[PDB]
């Protein structure tokens, strides 16, 4: 009756942060669609088991971890009744109910999870006060790891590292660096597979001022494979944009290793050119973070 | 600089909640309103000075407390930097960048920041690790009672009867119990008040669904007073609607006893007793065991209009 559930088009911190948090609280954990290679790897890897998927929050009880934006959450999260939201996102949902909220400018859901449990803090959220095993505690790390992008994105603060560098000795992990790096690895499968399957495997959805908007991304060490599939992408796109009515769709092929992105415009590309263009997209130096570094220059150019 | 900030309107919770987070993460505490007789008693009663007044977020660094409402906040929230948000209301706002943001449903702000003290872990928000001198417990411990009426509304958790009786211990109250009828008799002497005060005194406004409603209280022993005042009020109330562009407001004269509200609506009637599963006789209605806004008015009432 109660569930722990990430954002839709789930990453490693939304698929972590469920499983840990309701093993804490004692519930369920869920996810809202299909996990992608990073987070397959990981759960693989410490062995853990992926979550059960939800798709409806009529008659339940949800917390949500990972986002604050109904767009990216359950349809009918009004029929179902809302616990809490743990998140490191700006607050993007509103309620009717005062709710168990918890948010801190950090780099994953899943450090701000790990400093309220290390703190001897997580019944502060509704937490039993357990042990964490070194499998969840595998789970955590991987989450950092993987919202950070190896402590390479701007989102990444002194919190990230302090708690990665804690969890990976629960986790028995000697080498974060070279752990991470098998992770980037994991998160660059995504190259080799159908453009379909690239756009729809990290999308997320936003309401600029009314006005429905998409920032899809890939994050690869070498964009060499996806940049061959750019074309195909950048087509599929343009359907969805004008077939599920978007008024503009921002797709970053994330560089890795010159941690920056190359960035498909799609629809409205003056708001975007207004936001931050030659013809089918540009490379924005250093941008790796689409909550940092691309919603915001967005939302700001949309209603003002 | 950087400011711990209430809601409009101020009562004991969100003046105490200020005056002690201040105390800790080291700022200005302040008020955007007027202290009410409750709170002014309240500060009396364990030497602590009434915060500054402000009314402009303009260049400065805002820390609120004990709400999360564009019009329960500064009129210009926008133009200042939100630091975080520390409450046990709804979630009412939405920000522009990533912020420190704790709300416990629980029955008031005052019982998140104690619970955050006495598990050392105030360093969470960030508080200095500093100690809970007993006025400052005393504020506390008044804030929890005042904002629970004694334990009596719903939002009531075992959390604030806990954290109640570890500040009663550190303010040196030896009776929490006689200490709460004080404050129930503050919160009555409202009633004393010329109707166009009572209606100010603890008044909030909100957004449901693009509507502006208001929702207004008042909490008495013996409502026979208020309701010598019933008439003049409403009147005051249908002004208020017209002039200030509200779609509804529902005034809630609160029994403290009998644990009850009768709720004075005006305007949008159909959307209230959709919202309360009750046709309205005239231009109110008792609504049993409702002592809460928070917990039992605004809930059902911005689901109905949203929904
Ligand atoms: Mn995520
Ligand atoms: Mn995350
Ligand atoms: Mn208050
Ligand atoms: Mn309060």
């Amino acid at each position: 009756m109660r569930y722990v559930v990430g954002h839709k088009n789930p990453d490693t911190d939304s698929i972590a942060s469920a499983i840990v948090l309701a093993y804490f609280l004692d519930c369920y954990p869920a996810r809202l669609g299909d996990i992608n290679p990073e987070t397959e790897f990981v759960l693989r890897k410490f062995g853990v088991m992926e979550p059960e998927l939800i798709e409806s929050a009529k008659g339940k009880e949800i917390i949500l971890v990972d986002h604050s934006e109904k767009s990216q959450s359950f349809d009918d999260l009004e029929e179902g009744k809302l616990i809490a939201i743990i998140d490191h996102h700006k607050v993007g949902l509103t309620t009717t109910e005062p709710i168990l909220y918890y948010a801190k400018p950090v780099g994953s859901t899943a450090t701000v999870i790990a400093e309220l449990y290390f703190k001897d803090a997580i019944d502060l959220i509704g937490g039993k006060k357990k042990e964490l095993k070194p499998d969840l505690a595998g789970l955590l790390l991987s989450a950092i790891i993987s919202d950070t992008v190896l402590f390479k994105s701007p989102t990444t603060t002194d919190l990230d590292k302090e708690m990665a560098k804690k969890l990976a000795e629960i986790a028995g992990i000697s080498n974060i660096e070279e752990f991470g790096m098998e992770i980037l690895k994991a998160k660059s499968v995504v190259g080799k597979l159908k453009p379909e399957e690239i756009i729809n495997m990290d999308f997320k959805n936003f309401d600029f001022n009314g006005k429905k908007v998409g920032i899809g991304q890939v994050e690869v060490i070498d964009v060499s494979e996806v940049e061959s599939k750019k074309e195909d992408i950048y087509k599929l796109l343009e359907e969805k944009l004008k077939n599920e009515g978007y008024d503009l769709i921002v797709f970053l092929i994330t560089d890795i290793m010159k941690e920056g992105s190359e960035a498909l415009v799609v629809g409205n590309k003056e708001m975007f050119e207004k936001a931050f263009v030659e013809g089918n997209s540009v490379f924005l130096e250093g941008v790796m973070s689409r909550k940092k570094q691309v919603v915001p220059p967005l939302e700001r150019a949309y209603n003002g």
